[PDB]
Order: C-alpha cells, then structure tokens, then sequence
C-alpha cells in the first residue's frame, strides 16, 4: 500500500513540495532516496536530518571535499542511486542535462517515473520513449497533469484534440511592433544564477508553450496537428481534451503545484487534501482567447521541430537557451530569440535522425548552441 | 454492433433529436419502436414513413382511431409496446406521469434505460431504484451526462462534491419583490422553461443526481453559469475539479446515453477555442430562489417526499399560468405543501403509493392556491 519514492532534485521547489506531500501522507508514501547537485549540499544535508533518509546522492562532482559521508557522489551519481534503490516511483525534478540519464535509469527499473524534468522528453525524445512501457511516465507539470486526467474521459480512438491553456505571458495582446524593442526586464526577466529568468522569458516568448506542445506529443502520442494552445489568463483551467463526439473535458484548480505533484506520486490514486479546490460560491469568470500565432510563432515552430523528429527538438531547445541568454544579456532584440531558433533549425537537417545514445543528444545540443552563438554574434 | 432502440415520446424535442442521431449512425443504432401522445400525429406518421417502423404506440384513443393502423393505443399503449418489443435500449422521453409505468416495464426487460423522463426517478424514487440493476439507468439530461463523464476522473471514494451548473433562468439578480410582477410571458411560458426560471428544474436535477450517483445531498452543489457551456463538474478529494463543456446541444448527451460507454463521432459541435469566450460562475441567490434547498429537504426526508415536491410544483405552476397566483408563490406553495407532508416519508411499495402521494400533493397545493 505504501509507495517507495525516490526524489531527484530534492532541494528545488518541486522536490521540497513533494517532500511536504509525503510528510503529510506517511500512510501513502515513504521517501527512500534523495538526490541534489553539490551546490545544494547544505539543504540536502538538512533533508537527510529531517527525513531520516540516509540513502542520498550528490548528483554531480561538486562539493567534492565535503562528501565523505555521502553514499553516492560524482558525475552521474543520481543515476547510480536510481539503479540501485528499490522503489515504486522516481520523481525526477532535476534541472536540465542532469535529468536525462536518471530518467533512463528509472524507466529501466520498471518503476513509475513522475517526470518534472523537461530535458528528458524535449531533448531525449525517443531515447526516453523506447525505454518506457505504456503508462510508466506520469507528468508533474500542471498542464500535462490536467491532460492526463481529462484523457480519462474516453478511449484513445475517441480523442479529437488536446488543448493546452496558456496565460499568454506579459506580452499577451501586443503587436509585433510593440515587441521590437522590449527589454528582458519588461518580460519580467531579471538576473539570478538559476533557470528562473529563463523560465519567465520562455513564458514571455511562448517558447514555454512550444516545449509543452512537444512534451504533450511524446507523453500522449497525439499528432502535432491535434495539439492546440489556447490563451486563458486566469490559469484556472490547466488544460482540456476534446473528444470525437464534441465533448470537452477540462481540469480546473487554483494554482498549486502540490496537486499535480500528489497525483504523479500516487498515480492512479488521488491524494486527499493535496490542494484547495475551486470555490464556486464566489463569482468568477474563465476567459479564453486565441493565441496570436503571427505575433508568437514559437509554438508553431515547436510543432515544426517536433514533426521533423529525432534530435530536432533538442536543437529547438538548445538554440532557445542560447538566444534567450543573449536577449537577457542585452545582445539581441526580443524577436531575434525565435528568429534565431528558426535559423538554427533550417540548418539542422542532420539532426532529424533518432538519437542512438545519450551522446547523440549531447552532440545535437552542442551543435545547436554553437550554431545559435554564431547567429547571435552578428547581429 | 447495432443497438436496437425504442423511442418513447418520439415527437418531442428529445425524441426527434434522437431519431436524427440514429439516422446518422445506422451502424451503431436501429429504431425498433416509437411512442407518442397523438397531439402531433403528423410528426408520428412522418416518422413512421421515414424510419419504416410500424411498431408504434399512441396514447390518444381518438387519434389512434384516426389511422386505425396502430398496434398499440390507449393510456398504457407505450407500456405495452415496451413489454413486447425486443430492444437493447429504451429511450424514455415521455413527459410527466406518462413516463413512470413505461420506465418500470423497460427496467423489467433488462434493457438499458436511456432516461429523459424526470418524473420516473423523482416521483418513482426507490420503487424505480428497486426495479433497476447497477448501471441500467443511463441519464439523458445534459447535467447528468456531464457528471457521468467527469466521474471518469477518479474512483467513487475520490469524489468530494458534485457540482451541477444552472442557467439561473431569466431572473438572475431579481428580488422577491421584483418577481411578484412576473407574467407567464416573462418566464418563457412550456413546463421545462417555467421550471428553469423558477429553479425547480435544478431542484429536480439535484434529486435525480442523488438517486443516480448515490452521493449525499450535502455534497451536491449548484452554481449559476449563464452560458450553460459547462454542463456540470466533479470536485475530487485532492482538490482537482473535472468539468464537461460543449455548446448547448442535446444530441451530445442523447448520443452518449444510447451508445454508453462508447462516444458517437460527430454527435455535436465542440467548443471553438479559436474565438474569444467568457464562462461566468456566480452563486445562486438562495434567499430569492430556495427551490434547490427545498429539493434537498425533500430528498433527505425521502420516501414519497420528492414525488410530493414535484406534484406540488406542477399544481402551483398551473395556478401561476392560469393567473391565479404570482411567480414567487410557485416555490412558496411547494414549501407550504412540503412542510405539511410529514406523513409522506414512507417508502412507496407500488405505483399507487406514488399516485396517492401526488394526489395528496396536488390537493394540498390547490388548498394553498385557494388561500392566496
Ligand atoms: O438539460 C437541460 C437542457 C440543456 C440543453 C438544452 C435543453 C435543455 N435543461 O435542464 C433545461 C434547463 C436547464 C438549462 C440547461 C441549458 C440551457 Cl442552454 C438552458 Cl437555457 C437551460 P437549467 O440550468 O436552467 O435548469
Ligand atoms: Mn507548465
Ligand atoms: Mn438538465
């Protein structure tokens, strides 16, 4: 009855919330593994003391002189923890490149993978899919969690459309001309040595939604031409599924990541009192409007990369990271982020091949960065 | 593959929409029987012509005399059609008291009952429930169709609340004082329309929801949603709500009731999320509209009380239409009648028990009218 949980990336926002859900629900879950990168050693050590969990890994080579009592440490040590720890669920909330090998290891163990790491699907693609059995991957992000719930409304042959909702970001309703000269600070993107500013930039870019469309295709096996994005400023409905008879099923909740986290951990069972429900005793309205795809071409560009397949989505994401970083640094204008991704992709025919190994994904990503760094440089 | 379908009340709105669904899906369904009152004989004869179905029932004896070719005629013609005809699904879209016996006949056959007759469950209560097996009654109403769909979102132990949406009728935001002056014309009256306006329809649907899904009344909520695009929602124990949405079109829940658990391709248009739209929610003004509160009271009391609730409504509704009482007196009289109905919390053993409750309720409502 009690599920054994490995929490990877335990010190970040997703990992800390998952540990609160588990602490609230010791009848349903027990923590059996923790992993974080060496920069987060002090917090990881606090978690060991608080959870009493000693099976912990420092997920990289860093803090190398302070790991004398850590059971796993070094490059790829989170993968080793996953390989060696009996569990029912691996929550992978590692950030970026770190997340890929532990995802692959988790799938090989036969455990459920509660996947928070975007890298795994966006870059890994068919590497990750070929390692998974049907139903083994359960998403942690609000939208994909919404979609997985709404897909319960019918059999696969009855699915007409998947509809992801999007806030539209801070430039919702702006013209191309309006966006020509915006600053990173106008996007709500301010410095911090984390993926925070990148994440907020991707939200302004609509690249966030592009990535979520890619993840949707891979998670649910629905063609790109049947994955739509709708703007919904309230973010109460987190996504919807439209079925062949005309019926749409939607999932709605006040924003709170503990809900989709709880569900991914307990899948298929829901977790009592994980989050607060919508209160239908106070007036509200849920608004929907089309995405302006002329102004925000990032989403259709993600579909184009996705349709090409293989390492093309790794290329899309890696080119975005470089271009977005350039925009953050004040080196390029806002429109050039997606302009650069498009340029890199146009040159990227060699990367439509499926990746044979992790190294092919890494090669595609290095190529894409180099290619994006060139585009940025002149300009 | 082909489900044989008996359509009761074939000439009404639901009936005709159902025939069109069946005609569009001959691989899925076949019409094998029709029943109507006879008021719209033109339609029935036209339906006989288009479907080829000669297996027909007519309530009116003088209207059946008009053709003299109808195998079933009289006050129980529909019931006798159900008893005789080999079917997989009986769609009962008969109106009012006409629907109860046919519902009982249908359940007795073992066929799925696609139920569009509110009276069956609301008045029939446990008598209808005792006649049914798990899953045999499949609701046609948009709200209950939505609920059944949203329940796929989890297991039964995970359900926190069922939330029915209500249009609010044309008198959203009106005071009791405002409602005093309402004419039949303003309330769109047309018994479903009046009930929509008075919120009694929602009251009835709350009772139906309890009896169909076995959720307690204190966990069946109503929210006002004027667009009627969200048709109902379920809130699960983890805080997640699952909602069903579509442009209002009965062909959707009709198709689903006939083909359950399988969906029917192209039954209805989907929401078009490429055009801007707004879905508004607001609480019901329960001071001005207590019909749902009253329905819960009747439901909790149980037995014949919901039969009393519905019959008092119909009498009071008739009085309002006749010009004998004002609009707020409809639900006012329902309350008065229910409050006098302590003796009626007894379980109905037979159809006559239900008819006795309804008689009592009609007479008590009339006495209240003769007061005002
Ligand atoms: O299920 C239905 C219905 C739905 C669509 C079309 C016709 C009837 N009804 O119960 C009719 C009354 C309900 C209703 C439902 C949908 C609409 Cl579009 C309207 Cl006007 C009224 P109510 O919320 O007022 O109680
Ligand atoms: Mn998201
Ligand atoms: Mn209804």
């Amino acid at each position: 009855g009690r599920l054994r949980v490995v929490v990877l990336g335990s010190t970040g926002s997703i990992g800390t919330q998952a540990l609160q859900v588990i602490a609230d629900n010791p009848d349903r879950f027990e923590v059996v593994g923790l992993a974080a990168g060496g920069a987060h050693l002090d917090t990881l050590l606090r978690q060991r003391a608080q959870t009493g969990v000693t099976n912990i890994a420092v997920a990289d080579e860093h803090a190398a002189q302070r790991v004398g009592d850590i059971p796993y440490h070094g490059s790829d040590a989170a993968t080793r923890l996953v390989e060696q720890t009996e569990a029912d669920v691996v929550l992978n909330a590692l950030v970026g490149a770190l997340g890929l090998r532990p995802t692959l290891a988790a799938l090989k163990t036969g455990a459920r993978l509660a996947l928070a790491n975007k890298e795994s699907l966006v870059a890994g693609g068919s590497l990750v899919l070929r390692a998974a059995r049907p139903g083994q991957i359960v998403p942690v992000d609000s939208e994909h969690s919404a979609l997985a719930q709404c897909l319960r409304g019918g059999t696969p042959d009855e699915v007409a459309k998947l509809v992801l909702t999007a806030s539209g970001g801070p430039f919702r309703g702006w013209s191309a001309a309006d966006l020509e000269h915006v600053t990173p600070e106008q996007a709500g993107a301010h410095p911090t040595w984390s993926m925070g500013p990148m994440n907020t930039l991707n939200s302004a870019s609509l690249v966030n939604k592009g990535l979520e469309v890619i993840e949707t295709h891979l998670l649910f096996g629905i063609p790109y031409d049947r994955i739509d994005v709708v703007v919904h400023p309230q973010s109460i409905i987190h996504s919807m599924v439209t079925f062949i008879d005309g019926s749409t099923i939607a999932q709605a909740s006040p924003p709170d990541m503990k809900l989709p986290i709880s569900l991914a951990l307990g899948w298929p069972r829901r977790v009592s009192g994980a989050a607060a429900a919508c209160d239908f005793h106070t007036a509200s309205s849920w608004e929907f409007e089309p995405l302006d795809t002329d102004v925000f071409p990032a989403v259709e560009l993600a579909r184009q990369a996705g349709v090409a397949g293989g390492c093309m989505t790794a290329v899309y994401n890696a080119a975005n990271e470089e271009a977005a970083a350039a925009f953050l640094a004040g080196r390029i204008g806002f429109p050039a982020i997606v302009g650069i991704i498009a340029d890199v992709l146009h040159a990227a025919d060699q990367w439509a091949v499926e990746p044979a190994t992790v190294d092919d994904v890494l090669d595609a990503q290095r190529w894409a960065r180099e290619r994006a760094q060139r585009a940025v440089s002149g300009m």
